[PDB]
Protein backbone atom coordinates (compact mmCIF):
# COMPACT_ATOMS: atom_id res chain seq x y z
CA UNK A 1 0.00 0.00 0.00
CA UNK A 2 0.58 3.23 0.04
CA UNK A 3 -0.04 6.30 2.28
CA UNK A 4 1.44 8.82 0.08
CA UNK A 5 -1.52 7.75 -2.87
CA UNK A 6 -4.31 7.23 -0.67
CA UNK A 7 -3.67 11.09 1.30
CA UNK A 8 -4.69 12.48 -2.21
CA UNK A 9 -7.49 10.09 -3.17
CA UNK A 10 -8.97 10.62 0.31
CA UNK A 11 -8.57 14.34 -0.46
CA UNK A 12 -10.92 13.91 -3.54
CA UNK A 13 -14.32 14.59 -4.21
CA UNK A 14 -17.08 12.72 -3.78
CA UNK A 15 -17.82 12.59 -7.92
CA UNK A 16 -14.54 11.51 -8.20
CA UNK A 17 -14.53 8.68 -5.58
CA UNK A 18 -17.83 7.81 -7.57
CA UNK A 19 -16.28 7.83 -10.61
CA UNK A 20 -13.87 4.79 -9.62
CA UNK A 21 -16.58 2.96 -8.12
CA UNK A 22 -18.21 3.56 -11.62
CA UNK A 23 -16.17 3.16 -14.10
CA UNK A 24 -14.36 -0.03 -12.27
CA UNK A 25 -17.47 -1.79 -11.80
CA UNK A 26 -18.37 -1.48 -15.98
CA UNK A 27 -14.88 -3.47 -15.99
CA UNK A 28 -15.89 -6.16 -13.44
CA UNK A 29 -18.93 -6.98 -15.37
CA UNK A 30 -17.45 -9.77 -17.54
CA UNK A 31 -16.03 -11.03 -14.12
CA UNK A 32 -17.84 -13.07 -11.33
CA UNK A 33 -16.31 -12.35 -8.28
CA UNK A 34 -15.82 -8.42 -9.11
CA UNK A 35 -12.31 -8.11 -10.66
CA UNK A 36 -10.16 -7.46 -13.46
CA UNK A 37 -7.48 -9.81 -15.04
CA UNK A 38 -4.23 -8.91 -17.00
CA UNK A 39 -6.05 -10.81 -20.26
CA UNK A 40 -9.02 -8.69 -19.80
CA UNK A 41 -7.87 -5.73 -18.97
CA UNK A 42 -5.32 -5.97 -22.41
CA UNK A 43 -8.74 -6.47 -23.99
CA UNK A 44 -10.26 -3.00 -22.91
CA UNK A 45 -6.72 -1.45 -23.60
CA UNK A 46 -8.18 -1.21 -27.12
CA UNK A 47 -10.83 1.57 -25.92
CA UNK A 48 -8.29 4.00 -24.78
CA UNK A 49 -6.24 3.27 -28.17
CA UNK A 50 -3.57 1.84 -27.03
CA UNK A 51 -2.55 -1.87 -27.41
CA UNK A 52 0.18 -3.12 -25.24
CA UNK A 53 1.65 -6.31 -25.49
CA UNK A 54 -0.33 -9.27 -22.98
CA UNK A 55 3.07 -9.97 -20.68
CA UNK A 56 3.80 -6.25 -20.62
CA UNK A 57 0.20 -5.54 -19.35
CA UNK A 58 0.95 -7.54 -15.77
CA UNK A 59 4.01 -6.02 -15.66
CA UNK A 60 2.40 -3.11 -14.55
CA UNK A 61 -0.49 -4.81 -12.38
CA UNK A 62 2.49 -6.61 -10.36
CA UNK A 63 3.82 -3.59 -9.01
CA UNK A 64 0.08 -2.18 -8.34
CA UNK A 65 -1.13 -6.02 -7.10
CA UNK A 66 -0.13 -5.45 -3.27
CA UNK A 67 -0.74 -8.92 -2.57
CA UNK A 68 0.28 -10.20 -5.77
CA UNK A 69 -3.30 -12.41 -6.69
CA UNK A 70 -2.79 -11.56 -10.46
CA UNK A 71 -5.31 -8.86 -10.69
CA UNK A 72 -6.42 -6.01 -10.22
CA UNK A 73 -9.19 -4.62 -7.10
CA UNK A 74 -11.12 -1.83 -6.37
CA UNK A 75 -8.74 -0.66 -3.95
CA UNK A 76 -5.67 -1.55 -5.88
CA UNK A 77 -7.52 0.25 -8.97
CA UNK A 78 -8.50 3.18 -7.29
CA UNK A 79 -4.61 4.22 -5.84
CA UNK A 80 -3.75 3.66 -9.58
CA UNK A 81 -5.18 6.30 -10.80
CA UNK A 82 -4.30 8.65 -7.64
CA UNK A 83 -0.65 7.62 -8.51
CA UNK A 84 -1.31 9.16 -11.77
CA UNK A 85 -1.11 12.28 -10.02
CA UNK A 86 1.99 12.29 -8.14
CA UNK A 87 3.50 11.72 -11.90
CA UNK A 88 4.97 15.12 -12.32
CA UNK A 89 8.86 16.02 -13.51
CA1 LIG B 1 -4.99 -7.78 -5.97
Amino acid sequence: MDDIYKAAVEQLTEEQKNEFKAAFDIFVLGAEDGCISTKELGKVMRMLGQNPTPEELQEMIDEVDEDGSGTVDFDEWLVMMARCMKDDS
